[PDB]
């Protein structure tokens, strides 16, 4: 079933209920994911109007571009030439600068498909906006379908050469409730190496390191607590984990990640070749969610994407996007329950 | 009473009705009127759908900006600085550029004052959206009364000294019918002055031309049909009207324009300094409105701003927007029955 109501300040709130009794529910406020739940758990993080999000934190389960992550200095080349974007975080372009995509109201269609549901969600970037060149014409389909995947298709494109590289910005806790953290989940990656931050303005050291071995490796699957509880330089630096993995094997069809809680787990599927792992390192903000007090690790995300610092290490990838090409870019989530 | 329903694409349409049994409507989509109605007959042109809008005509009753009309070859001067804006027609910038504010969707909050009700519209202009520095904070409020008057309030503040002068794009059309001309309506509009386009291009000539007893002179109350059959230059440039008009008197108190038709009378109000009045030049276009197909002069705008041109023409006055300066503008529209006696035939 689907049902569409008003979310606040004009923005609405699709909520798609899939045969198993599943319920998934976006606002197109940033073409975001606003709650997933199962038995009346839930089992991601968010609020209950959208002025929640706009008061409190804009970010969680949003659309975030056109470039995802920190850009050093605000500084990128297009065609040779030096473009600075804005500034929002220090020095740094953050998830797109100040005022961005996850804060506008997107157009957006339903489609159902019967087994599968789909929301098209569209915006336009004009050109300059931010001061990345356009314009861009994106849309963001998120669907939900009776196997209980949710699956989010990106499309984009520019009229000029610009730069792109959204990402979705879930927070997972299975715990169901914000004041809980997710030391007590099970997580496993299929990454052996990651990119170190260089300091507390968490722009890219410069070096790709291998974690075999080490408190980040999980390609066997292990409890966050011991990452949370490692003395690894880089965990004590963020004080939890805030870093792109680099995924091992690059495919849509492997299983890259699993998180797990009892008898119910998360699978991540991706065409990106990493995935940014942020737990929430909020120390005693205490946002709160559904009247519950966030606790410093009471979440975390998958932001599929590539890896933010290229414009300093190459090697990372291109998020270059040349004029009249199409960009595409796809990350499933999957639920299941053992039964 | 206040309604809210969707009305597509993820826009929402908000419906007053006052305490005269009067109703209104408006988008968030392009903060935007898209219906008027007295007793059963639409005052104004819109349509019946968000998609309407996106696919025929995105400008009717929109707000548009940042700046409303066409800047030549899309360069403007700003604190020293020269900039080149979105062009979108031609190498002119016409209505803040393409996929501008009148295509977004703003987000709102509705206020009731009882006897007032007020919808007001927020969006953001990001730094550097189509060239213009930002980023911009703006707001409009539309607002109804129980004395029938439709009221907008325009406010921004920008973080960089930028320009700023956003316009209402209602279209009105007493005959309720979008395919019966206007020119069976009269018209009242206190302006000696006019700013003549140099070609087809709808760039401003460069001066600015008294039109005291021409057929442009409506001073004193007369039909359309006499600018619409007039073989002036300018009218023949356009195939009807596309300019902008100088107020002579400055104010938000004192009626600027006045349009009647038999009982009714829309009067024009605001705090602007010139109106641009554009009939609807549209030819055999024929867009369906309520599935009737416009008529070559089948409507008539009052965009109430500073006249554009002014980037040539400096004494049309200064559109600059300093930085943490607020802006604000207001121009209103008001409703009566029966005011003078109009019975004319065509
Ligand atoms: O969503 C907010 C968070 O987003 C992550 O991408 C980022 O690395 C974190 O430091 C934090 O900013
Ligand atoms: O279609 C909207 C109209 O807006 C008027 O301001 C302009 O002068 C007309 O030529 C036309 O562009
Ligand atoms: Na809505």
């Amino acid at each position: 079933s689907i049902k569409i109501r008003d979310f606040g300040l004009g923005s609405d709130l699709i909520s798609l209920t899939n045969k198993a009794g599943v319920t998934i529910s976006f606002t197109n406020l940033g073409a975001r994911i606003v709650d997933w739940q199962k038995d009346g758990k839930h089992l991601i993080l968010g609020f209950d109007s959208a002025k929640e999000y706009l008061e409190k934190d804009a970010y969680p389960g949003a659309t975030v571009g056109p470039t995802a992550g920190r850009i050093k200095d605000g500084l990128v080349k297009i065609s040779g030439k030096d473009y600075i974007l804005n500034q929002n975080e220090g020095p740094q372009t953050l998830h797109g600068g100040e005022e961005s995509i996850h804060t506008k109201l997107w157009t957006y269609e339903v489609t159902d498909l019967g087994a599968e549901v789909q929301v098209k969600f569209s915006l336009v970037s004009n050109d300059g906006t931010n001061g990345y060149p356009g314009k861009i014409e994106m849309s963001v389909t998120h669907s939900f379908d009776d196997d209980n995947k949710w699956k989010i298709h990106y499309e984009a494109i520019s009229d000029k050469d610009t730069v792109f590289n959204p990402t979705g910005n879930v927070y997972f806790n299975l715990n169901g409730d914000a004041s809980e953290s997710v030391e007590n989940h099970g997580l496993r990656l299929a990454a052996s190496r990651f990119v170190p931050l260089k300091d507390q303005t968490e722009i890219v050291r410069g070096d790709i390191v291998d974690i075999k071995n080490t408190d980040l490796d999980f390609r066997q699957e292990k409890q966050l607590s011991n990452a949370f509880n490692s003395n690894m330089e880089q965990v004590q630096l963020v004080k939890g984990i805030d870093h792109p993995f680099l995924l091992d094997q690059l495919g849509l069809d492997k299983e890259q990640a699993r998180l797990t809680l009892d008898d119910t787990s998360i699978s991540v599927f991706t065409d990106q070749p990493s995935i940014v792992i942020f737990t929430a390192n909020f120390g005693d903000l205490g946002t709160l969610y559904h009247e519950k007090k966030q606790v410093h690790h009471g979440g975390i995300t998958f932001e599929c994407q590539v890896s933010p610092g290229s414009e300093q290490i190459p090697e990372l990838g291109d998020i270059s996007l040349k004029a009249g090409e199409k960009y595409q870019a796809t990350t499933i989530y999957s639920l299941h329950t053992k039964l």
